[PDB]
């Protein structure tokens, strides 16, 4: 699809069988989502946004479905304001930037 | 132009007779550039988001050329850790996310 940025490009995102609404965001390198439970083992990591830094829980090869295109791979999870999907996956659905 | 997501999505800009590179964020409702003077009259604003806040002067009204294409809009000054072109003026230049 194609989606424009009048409002903020919010999307349905599918992890470990839930809904959640993401934020499409070419400004973030990685996704961090609200605090979840997620498999497995995490590492740490942390991440700069627009006021500073924060820690997160970084876990890897992650099943994630976005706007109906299957991902897997690296999710971070901490104190973010809204769910993100970053560069990482936007990637992996094929997404580009047009003007 | 269609601009991939492999690597950050960084344009150069023109604003205020300055040549700067800037990040194309569509996680961004706002535009925010590092410190400089700009034209007219501004008030303070509080931004944030991941780390907090920061405290940013708003002009309005400000033109920007953006990779060719002339926008206008509000522009915020402050100690943002990079220069992020958002929703605000993406719009103005007809960028949408496509996938
Ligand atoms: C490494 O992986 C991540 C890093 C940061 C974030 C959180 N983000 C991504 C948003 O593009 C950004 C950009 C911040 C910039 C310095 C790289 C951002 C910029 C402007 C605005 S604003 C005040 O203009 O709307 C909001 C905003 O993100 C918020 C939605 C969340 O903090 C941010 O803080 C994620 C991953």
């Amino acid at each position: 699809p194609q989606i424009t940025l009048w409002q903020r490009p919010l999307v349905t995102i599918k992890i470990g069988g839930q809904l959640k609404e993401a934020l499409l965001d070419t400004g973030a390198d990685d996704t961090v989502l609200e605090e979840m439970n997620l498999p497995g083992r995490w590492k740490p990591k942390m991440i700069g946004g627009i006021g500073g830094f924060i820690k997160v829980r970084q876990y890897d090869q992650i099943l994630i479905e976005i706007c109906g295109h299957k991902a897997i791979g690296t999710v971070l999870v901490g104190p973010t304001p809204v769910n993100i999907i970053g560069r990482n996956l936007l990637t992996q659905i094929g997404c580009t930037l047009n003007f």
